[PDB]
Order: structure tokens, then sequence, then C-alpha cells
């Protein structure tokens, strides 16, 4: 697809909508929108493997990682396809998202269509944490809200 | 991939989980699950074009229909790719779904991944009505619940 969207919802107050736009086949993807109900500061932001909400955000599984690499930051070559780093919530709890990423795609093998976008309770340490979990989930913690990434008009 | 799922939710009490499975790339898609909170009787059941729930089920757009065909029943030669007919709710308001379809798919042009599954207010007349609306929506009316179809395996 050329456009996609994810409506983020969870068990708490965190909610928002994130838009995806890819004007060219396997070209860069623009990711923008807003998320509210967050705590001021950095919050993990990734595309998880499954667009399965049968058990809330937990059934989405791990970060989308078709190349079987370690967790990293979006600017790192060693990263999961779904690693979009962190979004920043303002003092009002609102995170206005404006990202551009060339690893994720809206078509092809790395397509995120039908998968899950998740916003986390804690900051993603981008794999630079002093522990084993850092290179797995960046220690982003609980999934505050999520939504299946669907095709948009 | 070979398995997908949709969690149906709406503004009312209608809720449900519908599973999709396609063993072979060009094999039939098995559709099964349950939907509760429905009024006893027939209720429209289709895959809509957009997996967008920004403004509720209304944002899903029309029936998934790539080449602009007319609406029909799942067994009709002329039908939209997303036309899965009706589900039947029992006296307790539960519709046990167990269908197999040859038109929808989990890959390619007919892929429903990233699109929206919807269950309607009224029965789908399978496009045999003496009016133009029948050839578009089967006159199924409003959308009671819907969910984006995501990759589950
Ligand atoms: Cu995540
Ligand atoms: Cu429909
Ligand atoms: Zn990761
Ligand atoms: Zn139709």
């Amino acid at each position: 697809a050329t456009k996609a969207v994810a409506v983020l919802k969870g068990d708490g107050p965190v909610q928002g909508i994130i838009n995806f736009e890819q004007k060219e086949s396997n070209g860069p993807v623009k990711v923008w929108g807003s998320i509210k109900g967050l705590t001021e500061g950095l919050r993990g932001f990734h595309v998880h493997e499954f667009g399965d909400n049968t058990a809330g955000c937990t059934s989405a599984g791990p970060h989308f990682n078709p190349l079987s690499r370690k967790h990293g930051g979006p600017k790192d070559e060693e990263r999961h396809v779904g690693d979009l780093g962190n979004v920043t919530a303002d003092k009002d709890g609102v995170a206005d998202v404006s990202i551009e990423d060339s690893v994720i795609s809206l078509s092809g093998d790395h397509s995120i269509i039908g998968r899950t976008l998740v916003v986390h309770e804690k900051a993603d340490d981008l794999g630079k944490g002093g522990n084993e979990e850092s290179t797995k989930t960046g220690n982003a913690g609980s999934r505050l809200a999520c939504g299946v990434i669907g095709i948009a008009q």
C-alpha cells in the first residue's frame, strides 16, 4: 500500500492515531500522528510482529524482526525492522510523532501492514543498556497502547 | 501469512474474534470464530477496503473490491472480494462462524491483511434486491462492530 494507519488503544488512557505514507515502492516511509495520555518524556515506539489483538497488546508478540538481528535504535544498522526508537511526550502528555524510516515498508517482505504498532511505558534504551534485555526490547517495558496497522485511503 | 485474525469491536455490545487460515498460497481461506451481542437473525458480514478505524467502523470505507464489481453473495459469480454473506445469530445473540471462501486470500491482489472485517446491523440481501443499493452493500445497513485483519502467524 501507499498509505496506512494505526489507531492506538490500550487498557489505560493512552490513545492516538499514527499515519504511514510511502509514495514509492520500498522507499522511505513517513510516520506521523499524535498520542495522548502519556507521561512526559521518551517512550518506546515499535512495530511488533503480529497484528493479533486477541489478548490485548501482548498477543502482538516481539518486535518485527525478519532479518533476525538484535534490538537497536532506528539509526543503527543492527536493529529489528520494527525498531522506531522513541517518541517524546510533552508536559501535557502528548507526543506529536514525525518520523521517517527506510527500513520498515508498506509492501514487500518488510511490510508492516497487518502488524502492530506499540507505544511503551518506558524509554527504549536503543540497545545501549547495561543488561541482556537491552538488545531484545530496549527495556521499553509495558505496552500502553497498540493498534493493527491497516491499509488507508 | 498463513494465518490472520480480527477482533471485532464497536460502539455497542457486539464483540467477537474471527480467525483466518490459508494452508496454501492459492488454497481456500477458512474463516471461523464467534460474535456476541447480536440480535437473533441474519447479519451482513464482509471485508471492507480500509483497515482504518479512526472514526469507528465508518472509516473502513466500502466493501473490499479491487476491480469495481457489483455486490453479491459469497457463492455468486459476481461479487466483491470482501463479500462473505451473512452470519446467523441465535436466540442468545451469538453467531458461530464457520466458513470457507475461495475469493478472499491472505496474500496478493485479494489479500485481506490490513483491511477491515465488519458485521452489520441488518441482513445482506446478497445483491438480489430490486434497487441499486443492493448491488453495492446488499442493504446490510450500519456497522455494529469491526476489526482490522492482522497477521497471526
Ligand atoms: Cu515495542
Ligand atoms: Cu460490510
Ligand atoms: Zn527491537
Ligand atoms: Zn459487497
